[PDB]
């Protein structure tokens, strides 16, 4: 995940991010403070980030021309997974979150499927 | 784990930077090349104060003070357990990333006790 | 500080960090232009960040059994300190931020204490 | 290029790091000394992951659906652009730098040519 | 431009993060959204320093004294260029974007004259 | 110190980055082995940076042109400390952190002065 290679690698990098992000944009239906609701938007930005920076390190230091070679459809989940990364950022609506979480899940089948023998 | 307080924490933070240090050990072991002993050290010293800053945070961000009463041996495991990290750091015997794994292992248990 | 370990520590730089906290705090009740709100809200999560990394660096990389043996109570006052920057980070009041100073101040006083004998 | 969106971006972003991947290890060949060798290694590192990190922003966060439909080979040139820049980080070679260059520019024909009318 | 000296400059990383800075605050003027303008102020203030540490390097790393004896007027300039971001920074109007931006430019030209 | 601006300033942080640059340099002429003198200069290189944009935050958001009018010799002097700390970066002789806390002490003498007027 550092680039050594250590070949050590988790999708769950990525999802706990993930999970941040969705749980700041359901917090912030419950509390309409301005202070609070730009502390949650200020947070959300850091953690969807670091997301994303996970998710890409997976697509390009753990995945290789096999993989990619198997999973023709990796290339382009990998990108919709960072877009709707990036639309997390830019709402408050916990299903964005969620859609991210649910494409970062496809990541994660598709890796423990390569980690098998 | 951000401070919002968002409410989600998972040990998994710490362990898999900890995980990456002691790889990184064990193939600095494989291989003499000075070019990727440096590299090697250069990402070890990344990922161990990574791992430091993720099991901080558990201690200051998750864990209250109804936990520090039930575990009173709490501090000190997490002050041991960045120490180890400390000291993985500064070593390439995988042993001592073991030991740091050690530690947080022990973190974890108390962890998703309170989860319950 | 830097975990060398390289022998330099002064508790002075989390007090300088916690000090803007109170700083921004106090701008914050002088100007009420939303965008100037949420610019201090962004400079003070992060002062306060880099403020709990000092404390952090201090108890884990400074402190050595033998001082936590003399002050017992060394692990819970890093704690608190720790916990009443967050509690600045999620409020406006400069309050909070004195608040966090207060017990910076008591870590100062046990670190110079610790370089005498 | 900061996820706004902004809608600015340059592929001249991840060139000039790459530039800089590239002299680093073209100064390697020139002063021997173990300090010098390690300083090289350590700034080399850091500017082949700030490489990266604009080339995978560009493709994320530029580069939308109906791209990716014009250049079906753009996915897998950034994904070989990444690994190159790996290649780089892992390798005294100026061949390795030289190599991310010619990918970057790749990159930056596409780019420029999807910014067109 | 990282310290090595690796001896690769350009004041372009200054100016595309300065352009960013007045695309942000263009942006900023068109829709009124608390939650987008918030964003945009996070944006606008991560731009704007990195823009002021690359200007910062030009001036530390690149420049040596016989620039600073053939342009008396440069300290002064990269002064006011930091300056003007910090202005940028702390404003919605694309203008003092534009300002840092033209400062950067007078830079540029000296720079490119250096190159000569 | 954030650009906000908080009024905080201290040169104590520039120092405490300098003093650890030139104890990291003591150190190396302590220990020969080699992961130690790598990580040694992994260490420098972030501190000497730190300290560097610590120099640089004092010139551009603390300064103003009325010190500049009464301290002409100001804009020469930062750009001499910033340049000390890159030599200190590329060395390992302690004379050349001692250098750069040379050139720091007299920034924090014109410092304390015009905090009295
Ligand atoms: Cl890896
Ligand atoms: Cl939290
Ligand atoms: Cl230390
Ligand atoms: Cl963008
Ligand atoms: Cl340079
Ligand atoms: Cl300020
Ligand atoms: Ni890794
Ligand atoms: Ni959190
Ligand atoms: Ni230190
Ligand atoms: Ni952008
Ligand atoms: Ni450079
Ligand atoms: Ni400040």
């Amino acid at each position: 995940h550092c680039d050594l290679p250590c070949g050590v690698f988790d999708p769950a990098q990525a999802r706990i991010e993930a999970e941040s992000v969705k749980a700041v944009q359901e917090k912030m239906a419950g509390n309409d403070d301005p202070h609070f609701q730009t502390r949650a938007t200020v947070i959300k930005e850091q953690r969807a980030e670091l997301a994303k920076h996970h998710v890409s390190v997976l697509w390009s230091d753990y995945f290789k021309p096999p993989h990619f070679e198997k999973y023709p459809e990796l290339h382009q989940l990998v990108n919709d997974t960072l877009k709707a990364l990036s639309a997390a950022k830019g709402s408050k609506d916990p299903a964005t979150g969620q859609k991210a979480l649910d494409y970062i899940a496809q990541i994660d089948k598709i890796f423990w499927e390569t980690k098998k023998a």
